[PDB]
């Protein structure tokens, strides 16, 4: 119909709970968008897999539904490049000519591993492993999931054996369907599997060797994060015909092109249900003294040097806030913004959130969640506000792990996303014991947009990275530091007193 | 009007903190009738809290002319054949031999004002040496750091005690001076509770007064055992009970061990009520506790007995946390407390070290907080409500292994429980199990002022025997055996240890 031309980017976000579709302007705004869950199969406990045809499948639909409501409204509707970004690590093997799975996706979130890497962590030395993949030995990655394939599955053996397999994360999956054949993955996602070196880019050799990876050609290129992927060929979606896939991306990275945290001491953290950390830096493979995750932050061109960030965890800590709001300490999230502004302090309260354990620096799996300091006159507020300091204090550890391995002393910016970052009162606190300005993104869906703006800066549709620069560092909300040093001092010394009494053996 | 025939009755008189109740009781000791009045609890500025001895007086009036009222109103003929009176102890008044008039309110046991002065005292003396003559350390609660306070901030005061006109009383002492307008008398329980009684002879002390500037020792009263003739009613505000005998006299925690029937060594009770304390029977041994817990005097039934002894023992607000978590909404009533101790067996490793206000004995660590260990994502309100419950029992256990120790006993022969918390039967189990003891949860609500009725009734021998009341006095609603092996109790009691260690540990 009636409203003119438009010029779009699809920005494909396969996440793991869903399938997104973005439909980018120019502008980057979203002139439409979809999604579409697929079902979250946990078999036996610790097992966890995706239906990789059903995923496909949403994908299809998505992408067909979107083009007619989008050609229904203008008259002229021109896709120009498509941006592929993804659930990491998660892992599928398939046939090479017929595209078959000869198994479910295994998901990132599986610990069917788990006994494997207690045995290969007793074997190796996980410090060797460190300086080849940036990483030791865990359930997460693709690797020993790879393994386990191999170990239970005649077949797969067998095929990757004889070379007519293919082994690819989310991506090469994406990618291999669409363009009917083509076998790819990028140095982000590469870098999440366990076999690829952190300094070479290159597959490896004792790493493949490690894991049984007996025929090193089943692995795809890996190639930058711009980049021709292919174009187009499925008859499942006709009106995308010979359209060039133009970036690919890990999620994680994605949103770091999206937060735009381009430069060496530039960080971004997400506090939703998780809480975890990504800090750039710049084109030094920096290596954790804590156990922390060397990884790709991106590559855009092959002849530029890759740069690297530093990565981090503290598990599930948003859902300490459901425990309060299970626990009747709280009747709705918001109330947690709310007791923030009021309660200036906890009147000596603290509380080591630690529920599953105490994560890196320390690498306590025997910690517990532990409350300190109360007397006749604490209240619900002083325990809520302790609950959000506490995982403000875990997170400053990482932080001040993380920049004594870089040699710095302060970052440059936090970038942050997430629901928690709706507590302004609970940012504020971050900033001032972080020691960090604090930035909140104009933007939720930085995920889908880092990997539009890949595709687009590929196909050169901005005429360099400073045109969507200005564009993607739009602030919603801005912290600055209003703690002094001796006072900072003072609080995390409690904390960590409160932490020693939670450890200390007896 | 009244045709219900003949009625012999005991009057039973409890003075309380909070108010003045007055019990009717038969010589089966069954309640006829009951009543009572609040009086102002007066909180001048923070820790200050007072009495209008006056007030207490003239509701203790309306209560008794009421009572008998209502009885001869009910019955043909009413005849109140003897008065027993008990007591919140400690509290003090200071007042005119002649006029009776008050020179100062009552200042409660509660009262805090001269923590200064224990502190003091404190650093001057061997507390040591205090402990030997009056069976405790100097202290805020006990009569005599008040008495101090009004010698050194009253003129009046100082002048009429160095003169000999006035008296110091406690609340039994000033009950039993307006009732029989004018006779002068405490008991040996009260007395134990001044800070001014050698424990040991039952004597006002020389050196303690010496201490205190009690400068004429002739303003305390005499020493009278618990069954003793204290006087006639005269008063002219009660004429109906005119030339009735007062024949029992008791501070209230003794009086409820009397209403427990607690007679014999190594018996005990306990009350979980707001505050959670205990007293243990120690028989004719003077048992000075190596902790820090309070040496006191039973019961003196006559002149010529031996006195029985007791060793006290205090928790605190402790069922005030049980408050705490309705503050918290981590539950929603009281009742919902033995619910949970029901569906809940354990904490799932979840440790609570419920120090509000610090750990009392045999620890004293007043800079111990409350604190919660143990817990995952999986923790519910169930497992945290459940440990609360579980530390109050606990720190009692404490104190009991800490009395029993210096007993050189090994095991209490019962502990007779009263108080709301002993309405949760999962929670009253615990204590059984945990302290290794027989728990028994009395017939009666009232043992306080029960006690006192059967003192007043022994001395005008209403009954032919003490063993005659004992098998009505012993008679319990509820009855709990230990069902825990020594192996979990270690195991259990070590893990309560080492959250207690985590908790105070100096970093
Ligand atoms: N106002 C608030 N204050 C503190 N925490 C909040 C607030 N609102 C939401 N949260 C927490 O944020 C998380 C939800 O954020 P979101 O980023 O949507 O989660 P997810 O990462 O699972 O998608 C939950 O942990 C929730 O309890
Ligand atoms: N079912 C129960 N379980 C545990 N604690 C209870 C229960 N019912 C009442 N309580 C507690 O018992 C105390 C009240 O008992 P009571 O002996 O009447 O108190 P007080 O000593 O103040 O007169 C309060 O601490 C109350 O919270």
């Amino acid at each position: 119909s009636e409203f003119g031309s438009m010029n779009v980017i699809l920005s494909i976000d396969q996440s793991t709970q869903s399938t997104k579709v973005f439909f980018y302007d120019e502008e980057l705004n979203i002139v439409h968008s979809n999604n579409l869950n697929h079902e979250q199969k946990c078999l036996k406990p610790g097992w966890y897999e995706h239906d990789p045809i059903e995923i496909m499948t949403n994908l299809y639909n998505l992408m067909n539904e979107g083009i007619k409501v989008l050609k229904d409204k203008y008259t002229s509707v021109i896709i120009k490049c498509i941006g592929i970004t993804n659930q990491r690590e998660t892992v599928i093997i398939w046939d090479r000519i017929t595209g078959k799975p000869l198994y479910n996706a295994i998901v990132w979130l599986d610990t069917r591993v788990e006994e494997l890497v207690t045995e290969f962590s007793a074997k190796y030395n996980n410090n060797d492993i460190q300086k080849k993949t940036g990483t030791y030995f865990n359930t997460y990655f693709s690797a020993f999931k790879i393994l386990w394939l191999i170990q239970n599955n005649p077949e797969i053996k067998q095929k990757i054996d004889d070379g007519t397999a293919v082994i690819g994360n989310i991506n090469t999956w994406l990618i291999f369907n669409l363009t009917k054949g083509n076998c790819y993955t990028d140095v982000t996602n590469a870098s999440r599997t366990l076999l690829m070196d952190i300094n070479t880019l290159q597959w490896d050799e004792k790493m493949c060797k490690i894991f049984n990876i007996t025929n090193m050609s089943v692995l795809p290129e890996i190639k930058s994060n711009c980049s021709n992927f292919g174009l187009v060929k499925s008859e499942h979606v006709p009106d995308y015909l010979n359209i060039p896939i133009t970036g690919c991306i890990g999620d994680q990275q994605s949103a770091c092109i999206g937060q735009a945290i381009f430069d060496e001491g530039e960080a971004k953290c997400t506090y939703g249900t998780g809480v975890f950390l990504l800090i750039n830096t710049g084109e030094k493979v920096v290596y954790s003294t804590c156990g922390l995750i060397t990884t790709i932050c991106y590559k855009f061109n092959d002849n530029d040097k890759p740069k690297y960030a530093l990565e981090g965890s503290i598990g599930t800590a948003g859902s300490g806030v459901s425990w309060l709001l299970k626990n009747k300490l709280i009747d709705d999230p918001s109330e947690a913004s709310d007791i923030m502004e009021k309660c200036e302090n906890t009147t000596g309260v603290i509380f080591v959130p630690a529920f599953s354990g105490l994560y890196a620096p320390r690498w306590r799996s025997d910690a517990r969640a532990s409350i300190y300091g109360m007397t006749f006159n604490t209240e619900r507020s002083h325990i809520v506000r302790a609950l959000l300091e506490g995982i403000a204090f875990q997170l400053n550890e990482i932080v001040d792990s993380l920049t004594s391995d870089m040699g710095i002393e302060m970052l440059h910016v936090l970038r942050c996303d997430g629901g928690m970052t709706k507590n302004k009162p609970f940012m504020q606190f971050n900033s001032d014991i972080i020691n960090t300005k604090i930035e909140v993104s104009k933007y939720k869906e930085v995920t889908s947009l880092g990997a539009a703006v890949l595709a687009g800066l590929e196909v050169k549709i901005w005429d360099s990275l400073d045109s969507v620069k200005s564009l993607l560092r739009r602030s919603d909300a801005v912290f600055h530091s209003k703690m002094d040093d001796k006072k900072r001092k003072k609080k995390t010394s409690e904390w960590n007193k409160a932490v020693e009494r939670t450890l200390i053996q007896l």
